C-alpha cells in the first residue's frame, strides 16, 4: 500500500471499544470453570501427547466492522482507516486476591489457599487484517485429535521442532488456534502490531498491571499504523494469568479478559 | 461537559490531603487485629465457598467535599474543581521491618519469626465521581453470606468468571466492596484515573517504595484532569502487603495506609 | 518560609557518614552493626523484644556556617552506602549449605533502605504491626507512652520528630507524609525470609533535593538534618540464630544561600 | 577503511530478512528432538569432562549476500544501519502436557522448559570474532569432531589468554560454553547478549515487531559489509525440557532479522 | 566532624589516545599455569566467629594495574603542564557464555539424572577507571578474621570491633594485584574525587546469575563539571572484581568462580595550572 495524506475535517477520527474474553479451555459461559481450563494432563511419552479436550489455551480474536468509507473505487486514491493508538488492560486482574477457594493449602492446612500462581502469558496484537501465524511447537507429534476444533496443520513433521515457513496461518476464529503450536510470523505482519510476554517456571508469582492511562502507539517507524483492509479492525489476545491449584494437586490455566479502546484516522492511499 | 478557560488568580487552586485505612476485614480501630483480616479459611469446595466475616479485603474510599464553586447554577457557565496532580504514599512500610511478633519462625525455632509476606496488591484511583465498578471472580459460586455488609451481586451466574457487563457497580462505601469480586471498569472511568499493580505467589517478598517527591499527574492527553461532580472529589485505594503468618501456621492479610496530596484548579465550563 | 533570591558569588558543601544502628550500637563492643540474636514472641501479648534485636534510625544535625535573611538551601545530595563488598563473604561462623560442606550462608533477607535530608528534624508517624508491643527492656528508646489499637493503622495523635539516634525504632516509626515539607526522604524496602540482597554503589550519582518550584531544604537556624536506615539482610548462625546486618551510609550535600523574607 | 559520504538517491537502501533456526545439538530438522539437544550428561570428574556429541549448544550464524556494488579512487559499501530482530515461537513455552516430570505428587502440571537462559545476537560486516574462554580446561571435544575448538589445551583458558581466538564461520560447530566474542576487536559487528542462570529459573521472554535496533556507532557508522557480505549470528537458550526420571535437554528458539542497509561511499 | 587547577583542552592532532586492556579475575587460585585458575581454593566455614581463619586461596581480591600513558611534560618546571583525562571507558565482562555448561563435575539435580548445577549464586561486580590508586576503607562482616594463612594479603595490621562498622583509621590504597580481599576492603566515599567506580551485589545462596554483555555501551566518566579523572605522574589506574557464582562440586565443596573484564579507556590532553 503506497500511503499518502490524512484526510482532515470533520468524522475524519473514530474510536472502537470491545473487550475479548479469555479462551483457556472452557470457554462456555453458561457452564462451570468457564475462564479456566480443564484440569492438565501429562503425556506419558512424546509420542503418546494427547491434551484432552478443553486443557489448552487459545488466542483471543475479533474483527470489527468500521464506519463504512463510502467512495467511488474507480479514482486514483482510496481512504482507509489507519489504527494510531490503543489502551488496552487486563481486566479482573484484583480476582487473583482470593485465598479461600478450594485449593491445596500452605502450612499444613492452616494457612491460605494457593493462589493462581504460575505461568504468565500476555500478548495483544492490533491490524488491519488476520494476524498471521507461524507454526512452531514443542513436540511435533502432538496429537490434537480430542478436539476436532483446534486449527492445526494437517501433517506433522520433525522440522515443526524450529521454523519451518512450509507451515503458516491466520488468525481467523475465536478460540481455535493453541498459543502453544502458533506464534506471530515475524517474516510478516507488516500491518499489524503485537507485543507479547512470557514469564515461565512453576509456581512463579503474577506480575500484574493494570491501569487507565497509557497509550500505546501504533503507528510505526514511518508514522503509519495498521490500515484497515475491507474496513475491517483485527484484535487478538492472550492472558494466562497462572494455574488454580486444586486440592488434590490438579491444576487449571486461568486466564482474564482484555479491554480494548482504539483510536482510527482516516488516511488517504493510492488506487 | 463542556470545557473552557481556566479561572487564573488568587484563589484559583486549592489542595485536599487525606488519608485512608485500609480494610482488610478487621476494619474496627478499636478491636485487635485492626489493619489484618480475620484468619484466612478455605473451602472444602466450590459450591460450598462462603468466606468467613471478616477474612476478606475491602477497598478504602472517600468522598472529600469541596469549597462550594456555584452560588447561582442557572449562570451560563459555571466553575468546576479539576484534579491536576496527587502525591501518594503508603504509609507504615518500615513497620514490615519486625520479626519478632508471634508468628511461624525459620531454622528450627531458632531463627526469625517470618515477616509479613506473600501476595501484595496495591492500587488507587482520584476522580470527580464514583470509581466504577466491573464484577469479576475465581469462583461464580462464592457465598458472601457471612457478611451482609458486603456489596456483592444479588445473583450469582458462570459467566461472571469472565467479564459480563450486565454485572456493574459504583465504589460507593469504604470497607464494603470485595476486591476479590470487583475491577475497576475500562469502558467507563472517563472522569476517574486509577493505577493499580499485583504480585502474587506464596511467601513472595514484598517490594515497596515510599517517598515524598513523587508527583502523579491527572491530566488527560487533552490536559484536562477529573471534573468533580457536585464539589466530591473521590478518592479510593488498597495495599495489601502480604500475610501474617501465625505460629500455627493460621494467616491474615495485611494492610497499609495510604496518604494522599491532591492538587485541583478552578475550571470554566458551559452550562 | 517566603523564598526570594539566589545569593551569588555562596556555596558549600557538607561531607559526613552516619554508622549503622541495628541494636548492637557500641563501637567498641563485638556484634557492632548488628543487632542482638533476634527473638520471638510467644503470643501477641507477649511481644517484648529483647534489648539491643530491634534496628533503630540513624540521624545527626551538622551545624552549618552562621549566616530579610540568608538561609542555606540544600541543593543535591551524592549518598551511597559503604562496605557493599563486606558482604562477600561465606566462611563466617554460619550455617552452611549441602550437608556440612558448601558455603557459609551469606547475609541475606530482608533488605530496608532509607535517607533523608532536610532543614529540620526528620517528621514521624507511629505505625506498627503490634499494638501491644513492650519496649521496656531498653529505655533509651523513644516510643509513645501510651499504646492502642488505632496504631496498626494511621492514627495522627501518635506523631513524633527524629532528634535521638539509634532511639527510634523503624519498626513503629515512619516518615510523616502529611509533613515534612522541608525534608526529602526516599525508601524502600524489600521482604522474605532469605531473600537475595539487591545492592548498587558508586560515586556518580546525584540527587536533585529541589521540589517542584526550585526550592531546596531551608536550614532553620543553620542546622542540616541526615537521617536513614540501610538493613541489608540476617546473619544466620551455626544454630539458626539470626541478627540483623547494616552497613553505614556516606552522604556528600551540596548548599548554596538563599534569600528569604523576615 | 576511509569513510566518506552517504550515496543519495533511489536504489540506496536494501532490505535483508532472514531467520535462524537453533543449534542445541540435535540440529538435523528430518530428526526427532531437533531444536533440543541430546541429554545432557555430567562428568566423574574434571579430568574426565568429554560431553556426548550433540549435548553442546553451538551459535548460529550466516553470511547473506548482498546486492553487488562495484563493477569497477572511491568505493561503495553497504552499510548496516537498523535491525529488527525476534526470538520466534516463545508460545510454544505454554505447552505443560508434553512427558515431563510433573508437580505435586504426579497430580498437577507437567513441568514447562524452564531454567537457564542465553540471548545473543550479532549483526556484522564480516565474521564475529571469537575469544576462547571456558570454565574447564580440560573438556575434551572428541566425541563430535564437527566441533571447532583450539587446537591444545592450558590452565590459562579458565581466563582471558589472547592467544586462543577464532572467527566464527561456520553454524552449528562452534560451542557457546567456550568461545565468546572477542571485545579486543570486533570494531565492524555489533552484538548484544544476556544470560539469566541458576536451576529452574522462570523464562523471562519478550516479543514484539515494533523494536528497532540502531546499528550505527558513536560516529553514526554502522557496520560496513565487506565483499558484499552480511553476517548475522545469534544463539537464544530458553531453559531444559525435564523428561520423566529427571533427564534434561537445552531448548533453543529461532531468531527472526530485519535489516536495513544503505549505501556508503569509502576510499579504495 | 563534619566539613589540581583545571584549564583548558589541548586540541588538535595527538590530543587523543586510547588504552585497551583486560584484567583476569582474582578468585583465589591466580596462577594461570595452575588447575582451579579462575576459581577460588574450596571454601570452608568458620567454627567460631574467634576462630575464622580463611584458607590459602579461598577468597576473592581486587583486580588492578597501573598503565603508563604517554610522557607529556619534558619540563616540569614550565608555568602550565599537561595531563591525560580520562573522557570516557567502554567495559565489558568476558566469558559469559562459558556459564552456559552444566556437564562439569559438579552435584546435578533431579536424584543423579539432570543437569549439573550451574556457576550460581552471589554475584559482585565492580569497576573503577581513576588518575590514581583507588582509595579504600576497611569494612568487615567479622573484626575477628585471621587472615595469617596468606601473608600475601593486604589487611590490617591489628583488629577492632570498630571495623564491623565505618573506623576512618583504617584506610589502604589499591597498588596490589591479587592482594586486597574484596570482603574487607571497600571504595573510601570520603575520597576518590580523581576516580570514578560503579558496582552491584545480589546475594543469596544459589540466585540466578544475571549478565549483560555488549559492545555498544560508553560509560562516561567526566563529572558534574566537565572534568574526567586526571592521570597523575601519567599513571591510569583501572580495578575491578567480577564474581559470577560458585561452582558446587559433587560433594557439595563450592568454589568462587570469576570471570575477566575488558576496558577501552579514551583519553583527552588537558592543560593544568603549575
Ligand atoms: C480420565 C482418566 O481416567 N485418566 C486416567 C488415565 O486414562 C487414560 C486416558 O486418560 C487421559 C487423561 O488422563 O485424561 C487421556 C489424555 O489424553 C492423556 N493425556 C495426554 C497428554 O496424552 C492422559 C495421560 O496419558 C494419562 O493421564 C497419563 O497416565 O490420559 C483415558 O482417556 C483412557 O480411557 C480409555 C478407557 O480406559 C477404555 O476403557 C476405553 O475403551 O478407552 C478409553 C480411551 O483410550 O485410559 C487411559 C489409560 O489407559 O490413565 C492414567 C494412568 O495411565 C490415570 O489412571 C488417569 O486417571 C487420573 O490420573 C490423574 C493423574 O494423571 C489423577 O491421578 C486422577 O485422579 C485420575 O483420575
Ligand atoms: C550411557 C551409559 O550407560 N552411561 C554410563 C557411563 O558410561 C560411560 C559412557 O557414557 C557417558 C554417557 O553417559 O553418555 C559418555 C559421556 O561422554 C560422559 N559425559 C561426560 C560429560 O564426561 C558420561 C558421564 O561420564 C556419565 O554419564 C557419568 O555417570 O558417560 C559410555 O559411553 C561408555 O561406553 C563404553 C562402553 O561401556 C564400552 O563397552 C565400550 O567399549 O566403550 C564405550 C565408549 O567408551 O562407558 C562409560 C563408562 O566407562 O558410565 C557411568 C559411570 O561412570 C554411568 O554408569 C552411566 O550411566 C548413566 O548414569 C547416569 C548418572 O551418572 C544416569 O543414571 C543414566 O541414566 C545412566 O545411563
Ligand atoms: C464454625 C465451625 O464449626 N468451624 C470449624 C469448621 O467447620 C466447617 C465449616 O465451618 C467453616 C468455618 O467457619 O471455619 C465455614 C466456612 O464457610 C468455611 N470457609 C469457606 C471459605 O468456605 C470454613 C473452612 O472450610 C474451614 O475452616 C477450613 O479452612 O469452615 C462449617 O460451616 C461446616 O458445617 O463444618 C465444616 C467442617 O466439616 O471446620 C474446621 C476444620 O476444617 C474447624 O474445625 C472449624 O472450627
Ligand atoms: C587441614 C585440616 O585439618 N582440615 C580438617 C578440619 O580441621 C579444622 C582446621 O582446619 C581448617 C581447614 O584447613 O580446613 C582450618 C581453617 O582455618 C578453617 N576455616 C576457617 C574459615 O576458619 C577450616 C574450617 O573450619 C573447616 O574446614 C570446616 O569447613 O578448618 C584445623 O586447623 C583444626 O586443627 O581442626 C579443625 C577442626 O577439627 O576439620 C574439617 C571438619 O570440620 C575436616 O576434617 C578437615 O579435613
Ligand atoms: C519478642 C519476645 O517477646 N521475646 C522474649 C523471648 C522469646 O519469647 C523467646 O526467646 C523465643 O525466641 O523470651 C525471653 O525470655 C528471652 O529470650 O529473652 C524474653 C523476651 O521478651
Amino acid at each position: 500500500i503506497e500511503v499518502l495524506n490524512l484526510v482532515t475535517g470533520p468524522d475524519s477520527i473514530t474510536t472502537i471499544e470491545l473487550y475479548l474474553n479469555t479462551r483457556m479451555g472452557q470457554n462456555d459461559e453458561s457452564k462451570d470453570n468457564y475462564g479456566y481450563s480443564e484440569k492438565v494432563t501429562v503425556a506419558n511419552s512424546s509420542d503418546q501427547d494427547k491434551p484432552t479436550s478443553g486443557e489448552i489455551p487459545t488466542y483471543s480474536t475479533a474483527r470489527i466492522n468500521l464506519p463504512m468509507l463510502n467512495e467511488d473505487l474507480t479514482c486514483n486514491t482510496l481512504t482507509m482507516w489507519e489504527a494510531v493508538s490503543v489502551k488496552t488492560e487486563v481486566v479482573g486482574v484484583s480476582s487473583l486476591v482470593n485465598v479461600h477457594m478450594a485449593t491445596k493449602r500452605m502450612y499444613d492446612d492452616k494457612g491460605i489457599g494457593f493462589p493462581v500462581e504460575g505461568m504468565n502469558f500476555h500478548m495483544f496484537a492490533v491490524g488491519g487484517e488476520p494476524l498471521e501465524l507461524q507454526f512452531l511447537t514443542g513436540n511435533y507429534r502432538t496429537d490434537y485429535s480430542a478436539n476436532d476444533k483446534l486449527v492445526v496443520p494437517p501433517i506433522k513433521h520433525q522440522s515443526t521442532q524450529g521454523l519451518n515457513p512450509h507451515y503458516k496461518q491466520k488468525l481467523t476464529k475465536d478460540g481455535a488456534f493453541p498459543v502453544e503450536c502458533w506464534c506471530p510470523d515475524p517474516s510478516k505482519n507488516e500491518n499489524t502490531r503485537y507485543y507479547g510476554s512470557y514469564t515461565g517456571g512453576q509456581s512463579t508469582p503474577p506480575v500484574l498491571q493494570f491501569t487507565n492511562t497509557v497509550t500505546t502507539v501504533l503507528l510505526d517507524e514511518n508514522g503509519v499504523g495498521p490500515l484497515c483492509k475491507g474496513d475491517g479492525l483485527y484484535v487478538s489476545c492472550c492472558d494466562i494469568v497462572g494455574f488454580l491449584v486444586g486440592k488434590d494437586g490438579d491444576m487449571q490455566y486461568r486466564g482474564l479478559p482484555r479491554y480494548f479502546n482504539i483510536l482510527l484516522r482516516k488516511r488517504t492511499v493510492r488506487n
